[PDB]
């Protein structure tokens, strides 16, 4: 499964690299992708909650990476 | 610029769609992409802060989308 996640990640990263897209642009696109998914696959009532858990995970991820 | 953002977004979304990747898997990959970018292009001292602003934007985005 790790190889599955990693492959998805690599594929998405290459997309950003191919466009030589700036950091801010990359984040904006990535954020919109999350927003798109939540709106299209998460019930309106849980959307904010899933968004917040995504955010917490991101924050924790970044923090720990600061090790 | 909107077409530029939208094109990036579409390209990333197609990547997820091609894998028929589940929502949770998509989020995990997307989150890792943000983490990757922050670690590779944002100074260690601002990383958490940029991560939090990304999160706020995401949260606000989702909220407003609930209109």
């Amino acid at each position: 499964s790790n190889t599955q996640v990693e492959s998805l990640i690599a594929e998405i990263l290459v997309v950003l690299e191919k466009h030589k897209a700036p950091t801010d642009l990359s984040l904006m696109a990535l954020g919109n992708c999350v927003t798109h998914l939540l709106e299209r696959k998460v019930p309106s009532e849980s959307r904010q909650a899933v968004a917040e858990q995504f955010a917490k995970a991101l924050a924790q991820s970044v923090k720990s990476n600061l090790e």
